[PDB]
């Protein structure tokens, strides 16, 4: 029974092949994504849900966005400036870097790809939990931009996990195996990927000859996703909250991840509906806040963010000496493609072309990597 992992910067999922049919599994609380968090206390481990859920209460030992860092050195510029946003320490142990938690009431330091093994840990036991049977053999993807060194350094989490790493495989790769791009006989085939997710934006040109895939260009943002989006609800909210009540919550590190949640579980909904309605009791001393938002009102906070989306998607094609029109399949991928307003600017650019989206998103890369798991296994 192997599986197939998408071992993603916030969300991870884990799916199967079997019986002719892809199961993207869901975890213990029903979510069919999990976060990419860790969190130490002194007295176990968290893992996914139950670790994102105490980050307010619990910041310097909730570790998170470990595939920042998987392959690089400390003296990478990339690490010292993502290191600069972190609550986490990280530290230098012979020129590589590691985070520096509690746990247990000693102090404990870690690689890397030991954060990531712990999140793959997760993931093979949501998928035991639910084939009921041992999970030994897996894909895991990894982004088309990932070196020989985070490559490797993915393949080392799966291997301490426990795990038997079929193949590292490129998650728009994987994305376009999962809607059988690679089956469809014929002519060369121009594949681009769009993947706005949590906190990471990637646009990926792919050719397929013979099934045969080719990366042929890579553009997008590292510090842009649905995190960014939220971050414009939460302030927005702060204002209103301020121009309503008269006093400010921003210092006050609970009541603004409460907020952030429920602006989040918002943002989701106007995926989905016109409008959405905010209900927390008890934000800021005592005062309840209970409001809403519309959908236009979500798309003019954004605005800037949105349309700035498709300035990788030129640059992806100009890198890879194609015009819009030689392009034979567009993908979305990642959560956040599912905005409606998204997907308007993305086939709008693309003169009303047709976008592959039956499947969700965020489970596409685990898709693919379930359906490359059955090959080689
Ligand atoms: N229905 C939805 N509408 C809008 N955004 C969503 C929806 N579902 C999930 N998201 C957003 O997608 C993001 C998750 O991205 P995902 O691709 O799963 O993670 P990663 O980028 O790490 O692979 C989250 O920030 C979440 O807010
Ligand atoms: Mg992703």
């Amino acid at each position: 029974p192997a599986v197939g992992i998408d071992l993603g910067t916030t969300y991870s999922c884990v799916g199967v092949f079997q019986h002719g049919k892809v199961e993207i599994i869901a975890n213990d609380q029903g979510n069919r994504t999990t976060p990419s968090y860790v969190a130490f206390t002194d007295t176990e481990r968290l893992i996914g849900d139950a670790a994102k859920n105490q980050v307010a209460m619990n910041p310097t030992n909730t570790v998170f966005d470990a595939k920042r860092l998987i392959g690089r050195r400390f003296d990478d510029a990339v690490v010292q400036s993502d290191m600069k946003h972190w609550p986490f320490m990280v530290v230098n142990d012979a020129g590589r870097p590691k985070v520096q938690v509690e746990y247990k009431g000693e102090t404990k330091s870690f690689y890397p790809e030991e954060v990531s093994s712990m999140v793959l840990t997760k993931m093979k036991e949501i998928a035991e939990a639910y084939l009921g049977k041992t999970v030994t053999n897996a894909v895991v993807t990894v982004p088309a931009y990932f070196n020989d060194s985070q490559r490797q350094a993915t393949k080392d989490a799966g291997t301490i996990a426990g795990l038997n790493v079929l193949r590292i495989i490129n998650e728009p790769t994987a994305a376009a195996i999962a809607y059988g791009l690679d089956k469809k006989v014929g002519a060369e085939r121009n594949v681009l990927i769009f993947d706005l997710g949590g906190g990471t934006f990637d646009v990926s040109i792919l050719t397929i000859e013979d099934g045969i895939f080719e990366v042929k260009s890579t553009a997008g943002d590292t510090h842009l996703g649905g995190e960014d989006f939220d971050n414009r609800m939460v302030n927005h909210f702060i204002a209103e909250f301020k121009r309503k009540h008269k006093k400010d919550i921003s210092e006050n590190k609970r009541a603004v991840r409460r907020l952030r949640t429920a602006c989040e579980r918002a943002k989701r909904t106007l995926s989905s509906s016109t409008q959405a309605s905010i209900e927390i009791d008890s934000l800021y001393e005592g005062i309840d806040f209970y409001t809403s938002i519309t959908r236009a009102r979500f798309e003019e906070l954004n605005a800037d963010l949105f349309r700035g989306t498709l300035d990788p998607v030129e640059k992806a094609l100009r890198d890879a000496k194609l015009d819009k029109s030689q392009i034979h399949d567009i993908v979305l991928v990642g959560g956040s493609t599912r905005i409606p307003k998204i997907q308007k600017l993305l086939q709008d650019f693309f003169n009303g072309k047709e976008l592959n989206k039956s499947i969700n998103p965020d489970e596409a890369v685990a898709y693919g990597a379930a359906v490359q798991a059955a090959i080689l296994s």
